[PDB]
């Protein structure tokens, strides 16, 4: 439908992005991409219910000039098909901090050294209900 | 240095789009555009404080394949520079309904006969802080 795509965000370091959406009742995977543009992502947030060999695994990665970086996987999966889920992402020069629905937080390195986030895109089995920018 | 631009909005008839943003302190006016894309707007929402010869007047218009239609001016002006303002928009095949910060709501004809709104863009005087779909 695909997913909501926002540009010109100009999200600066220290600012938080709140994204709330509905996880499809038959969700297999959904994505929230953040970065400079579609080919340069400081954060590819990919909760995989069942995809690419991952079962209930949050996979994160960066994308530099179209090239996927080294994947990072989390130890929790507070997402359930057919339920609303909210994620809070804070941008910082060194790392991005992600706060999951249940309060679990983890960081992902700002490998691309972005000084601001101007691009956000949603895709997969996640229907965005609201997005808050600072 | 324009404002936030969102695409693939997929807003359907009856769904309520709530947009909250900060009006620049030195804003002479601000704009929130809704439509299919930058050249096809079902709604050019333009509150003018002091711009284009108008004072404290909300000017609305449509843009079809690039052509601006006949403007319609609203009866109220519940806006102020340097403050947070939220507007709620919904639509059907005939009209768009815009609800203002003061609870006042008016209709603007759906001249593009849109059955879905996929594009939204704010200018440099309206910093979007949150967008909700309900
Ligand atoms: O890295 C994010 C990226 O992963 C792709 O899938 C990977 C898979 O995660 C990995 O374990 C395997 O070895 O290679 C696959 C191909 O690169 C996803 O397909 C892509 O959409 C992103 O999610
Ligand atoms: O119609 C939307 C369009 O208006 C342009 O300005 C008009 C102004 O609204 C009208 O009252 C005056 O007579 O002529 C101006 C120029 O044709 C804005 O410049 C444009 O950005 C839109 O807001």
């Amino acid at each position: 439908a695909s997913g909501l795509v926002a540009s010109n965000l100009n999200l600066k370091p220290g600012e938080c992005l709140r994204v709330r959406g509905e996880v499809a009742p038959d969700a297999k995977s959904f994505v929230l991409n953040l970065g400079k543009d579609s080919n340069n992502l400081c954060l590819h947030f990919n909760p995989r219910f069942n995809a690419h060999g991952d079962a209930n695994t949050i996979v994160c990665n960066s994308k530099d000039d179209g090239a996927w970086g080294t994947e990072q996987r989390e130890a929790v999966f507070p997402f359930q098909p057919g339920s609303v889920a909210e994620v809070c992402i804070t941008f910082d020069q060194a790392n991005l901090t992600v706060k999951l629905p249940d309060g679990y937080e983890f960081k992902f390195p700002n490998r691309l050294n972005l000084e601001a986030i101007n691009y956000m895109a949603a895709d997969g089995d996640f229907k965005i209900k609201c997005v808050a920018f600072d």
